[PDB]
């Protein structure tokens, strides 16, 4: 909460030249507008991260760069890298240039980008430390952002800079052929029969599996091992950023974010070998401690690929 000089904004200097803030709305817009004309005349660039809301960009002299991000989701890796390219040019061409980033609460989407920016600028060596740092300033890696996928996408940026020269890795395309869920008991009906899995690529559903009925799958429940294994059929070739959503017909599995019990993003080119396994803290929704009597410590989701 910034107070000085007549302004009263939800607005924070993450560094002297990096600002995190809330939605400039109608923080009232004319005041956010006044603040920048007053404190940073001609030296600001605003990044609106909301896929869902825009505003009068003219209150900021039309220096607003848009990144379309869903609430509780992530930018495309491409948009993330474009953002970093754009912020870098602007930051490095004038010592007085300042960037300000927001969507709604200046929390999860916002932390995904400033944390990446902090890595690009060399303040931190690792995603975890940039994340903990934005956490300090805007309330632990989960102070930094809201979701595990948001954490993975900062990890993705780190790995791009360290292993791939600051550019996108070689292209890999996948098909999902299997899904495996451990510690199934207590999750829904506890045997996988209430679940279905949706694969989303470029905002389109690209495959739906329904476990009990064998809709694009075959379900196998093993109670000895407290797990379910599902053969996945008819997966189209996947490429880029993929979101995998699990839904449930069951009354006692709550929906967390994104209107489903649990979900996750990954990028097909950053997958290693034949599979990706996610621990509980690495899945979106089970990562929240209020759900740990449902998703126990050995709850995992594995996708198998070919």
């Amino acid at each position: 909460r910034y107070r000085k000089d007549g302004f009263d904004l939800d607005l924070t200097y993450v560094t002297d030249h990096v600002i995190a803030m809330s939605f400039p709305s109608s923080n009232p817009i004319g005041e956010v507008s006044r603040f920048f004309k007053t404190k940073h005349p001609d030296k600001f660039r605003i990044y609106n991260l909301c896929s869902e809301r825009g505003y009068d960009e003219t209150k900021f002299d039309n220096h607003v760069y848009r990144v379309m991000i869903d609430d509780h989701n992530v930018p495309t890796l491409v948009d993330l890298l474009k953002f970093i390219d754009d912020a870098k040019v602007w930051m490095t061409s004038d010592p007085d240039h300042v960037i300000a980033i927001h969507c709604k609460a200046g929390k999860g989407r916002t932390g995904t980008l400033v944390s990446s920016w902090l890595l690009e600028d060399g303040k931190f060596d690792t995603a975890k430390e940039a994340l903990e740092y934005f956490g300090s300033r805007r309330t632990d890696v989960f102070q930094g952002v809201e979701t595990a996928s948001q954490i993975r996408y900062v990890g993705y940026f780190e790995k791009i800079k360290k292993n791939y020269g600051g550019q996108l890795p070689p292209m890999k395309k996948l098909k999902v052929t299997g899904v495996t869920i451990t510690a199934i008991q207590g999750v829904g009906r506890g045997n996988g029969s209430d679940l279905s899995m949706q694969i989303v690529s470029e905002r389109q559903e690209v495959l739906l599996c329904k476990f009990a009925e064998g809709y694009n799958c075959a379900l196998q429940y093993d109670a000895t091992d407290d797990c379910v294994t599902c053969e996945v059929k008819n997966c189209p070739v996947l490429a880029g950023d993929i979101k995998v959503r699990f839904m449930s017909t069951s009354k006692s599995l709550p929906r967390g974010y994104d209107n489903c019990p649990f979900y996750f993003w990954f990028n097909t080119s950053l997958v290693e070998g034949d599979h990706v396994t996610l621990k509980r803290e690495e899945i979106d929704n089970p990562h929240k401690k209020k759900t740990w009597k449902i998703y126990r410590d050995n709850f995992t989701v594995k996708l198998t690929f070919s």
